[PDB]
């Protein structure tokens, strides 16, 4: 083990390096998500930008996590990254219930991590997740709700007009 | 009585409490109208931020009032604050309404205060509401008055719509 | 429930509705205190300024209560907010004491709360009190008792002479 | 009378010329109330810009009287001016007490001059003392209500200490 290695269990170690799988997995998720809405026959610019954005901050929680890794004295396992659950997203309102979806899931992920570190007493793991994680999450998962209710309020008897609406008013392009 | 006190009758600083308690009770119901719409299942940006700055100022009003008691001599007397009328708002037409309804009632307080110091000649007190609030709240429920009309022209057959357009198109996000 | 909710317990939701309660109390009271020190026969400005002051900041705290609520997909509920517990403050000294046992009663609120978020493993709760409320108070109630030592040093045996000097040399105006 | 008088009676004409007599006394006054505190044996500064800054306003409303008088058609006309009440002010506190007598004079031939010009159906006269007038004497004579308070809270059992602190430290040198 680590000359650096204190207070660090072998427990916490694995379950970090899962949650790294997650986060990637995650990140793989939005790069297809966006570029779905980038195809010529979605072709919602504003619903592309905002998953590609997601994309990448996956990515950074993956590697903050990694950077952790290290500073604990753990080591980095890296395994396959299982390809996205969909191929084609359908609607907005079909994406942005499959992302509230994965974020739930990484949420839960993250609390599950929290307990972990609780009954291991690793102070510095329920602060860092503290930090930089669990309100970042609540505040994303938020916002996909804000998201959802007003593409739901849009449908109404014009589906086209309010997935419209939606990316030129609410999506940033 | 207060060595500054001149020409102040105990009528009218009882009815300037009353009045404080009037406008610190409109700023809660504003405070509870602009949470409603921060709701992630209503989540209508500009309508929370409409209603947030209005619980301002009315709060500033009542700050405005309580400076003038002090100042001609009277006592601030300051009661229990009632709850606002409801818990849920319904749509942003609901919300105006009620609204309007709310502004309405401060400005009839506000002239019955008038009518009270034309009575006991107290020009002071008819020259403070005449500057610092009359005109604020007729302007206000101008205000009001236009948005009503355009959120009921925009109800048509596809509320949804309408609400979200409103919204994003006449209130400030 | 929320379609954003996630590991909120219903008795956190309900007494983050009660800790609004509480802190929009205690603005109130320091809105009532504030202009205590602004009447002619007190006229204590850097009092009166140290009070409003706190009620704004007691305003700001039950406004992030309200928001975080959103956030996790409670639900805000408002109540009556009883009027302050005296309509006249007595002396600067007075006021302080009433000050810190208020404060005191808030911080325990935080502390009964974060046990209560403890107990139902909700880290985002006591996250969320770590980082904007209980040190925020724990500095105020050291200034409180900063503040009120110095006041008593300076009662002596001129009273009146000392609550002047407080007021010009320690607090801001 | 007048190519230009219209709605101005002959009795808020002469009241005008009245009151510019009191203001005119009211500024001679504080006059000798200023220099007093720079005599040599008294040398109070800030006591003395106080009351020396006052007989400059009271000048100044007089001149604002005589453009309106003027602006109305009436006719200025000057009368003996009345020294001031006293040769020797005593002390900061009887000096205060006494511009506090005079300013409710002051205050009160405001009032009965508006309650004339309300009888006389003449509004532009009731503006003119609402705008420039009413809220200034009440402003000033809460500002001394607030000073008295001090002052009086500062004689204790030494006068003398309490007197040098009120001007160092409330008063502007
Ligand atoms: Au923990
Ligand atoms: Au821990
Ligand atoms: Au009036
Ligand atoms: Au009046
Ligand atoms: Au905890
Ligand atoms: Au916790
Ligand atoms: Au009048
Ligand atoms: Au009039
Ligand atoms: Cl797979
Ligand atoms: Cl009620
Ligand atoms: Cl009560
Ligand atoms: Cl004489």
């Amino acid at each position: 083990s680590s000359q650096i290695r204190q207070n660090y269990s072998t427990e916490v170690e694995a379950a970090v390096n899962r949650l790294v799988n997650l986060y990637l997995r995650a990140s793989y998720t939005y790069l297809s998500l966006g570029f779905y809405f980038d195809r010529d026959d979605v072709a919602l610019e504003g619903v592309c930008h905002f998953f590609r954005e997601l994309a990448e901050e996956k990515r950074e929680g993956a590697e903050r996590l990694l950077k952790m890794q290290n500073q604990r004295g753990g080591r980095a396992l890296f395994q396959d990254l299982q390809k996205p659950s969909q191929d084609e997203w359908g609607t907005t309102l079909d994406a942005m219930k499959a992302a509230i979806v994965l974020e739930k899931s990484l949420n839960q992920a993250l609390l599950d991590l929290h307990a972990l570190g609780s009954a291991q007493a690793d102070p510095h793991l329920c602060d860092f997740l503290e930090s930089h994680f669990l309100d970042e999450e609540v505040k994303l998962i938020k916002k996909m709700g804000d998201h959802l209710t007003n593409i739901q309020r849009l449908v109404g008897s014009q589906a086209g007009l309010g997935e419209y609406l939606f990316e030129r008013l609410t999506l940033k392009h």
